[PDB]
């Protein structure tokens, strides 16, 4: 690990420009393949990211943990970084061992990274295996404003992870909001997961969460 993986980390556009200028390798990685880029996205810092760009980084770059610059830029949740890295040629859907930008931004809340990897053509019902959809992965963390707007965009309200609905993982929950929502845009909330387990069973007694699927579901067919 450099000098240069430091100024990055930390944001010294200053100190990383200087370095630059100086003539390191800016695109050395450690052993675990991480370069200065990846540290930069990882922190949110878009002027160290550009400038790194602008000197040849390696916009699409696979860390041993299959981490790329788009995705620490969806952990750090700067969408300036999202940005610069897609004008830069980012890819913006990995191929299956590659980790998803998307998934990542929607579990922390990063809104607007996922609005605008959405504008740059990611699949809005992507499942990667065993984390479900984007509407699944937002269902299980409670976000709220980004199950709204996926919703809205179309978002497939049953498709999540495998058998398991982003009903059956709000109802695990504990948000009321996100219940209505899905319900609101044609959610089964009959239909059984891979226990065997409809929404309402999944739901903790006597909960808030328990008591609006309750209110939404319709009188025996």
């Amino acid at each position: 690990r450099s000098p240069l993986h430091e100024a990055a980390a930390q944001g010294r556009l200053l100190a990383l420009k200087t370095l630059i200028a100086q003539g390191v390798n800016v695109n050395l990685v450690t052993i675990n393949r991480v370069s200065s880029l990846h540290e930069a996205c990882l922190g949110g810092h878009v002027a160290c990211a550009k400038a790194l760009l602008e000197n040849g980084a390696h916009v699409n770059g696979v860390t041993v943990h299959g981490a790329t610059p788009l995705f620490n830029a969806c952990c750090s949740g700067s969408a300036a970084c999202v940005n610069v890295l897609l004008e830069f040629g980012a890819k913006a859907q990995l191929e299956v061992h590659l980790a998803s930008p998307i998934h990542e931004a929607v579990k922390r809340g990063h809104r607007e990274c996922m609005e605008i990897l959405l504008a740059n053509n990611v699949n809005i019902d992507h499942e990667v295996p065993q984390l479900g959809t984007p509407l699944y992965v937002a269902c299980t963390y409670q976000r709220v404003d980004c199950v709204k707007k996926l919703l809205e965009l179309g978002a497939s309200v049953d498709h999540g992870q495998w058998l398991d609905t982003p009903l059956h993982a709000a109802a695990r929950q504990s948000n009321v909001e996100v219940i209505h929502l899905l319900t609101d845009y044609g959610a089964n909330l009959k239909r059984r997961n891979a226990q065997g387990k409809s929404a309402l069973d999944l739901a903790a007694p006597k909960s808030s969460v328990e008591q609006a699927l309750l209110l939404r579901e319709g009188p025996p067919a």
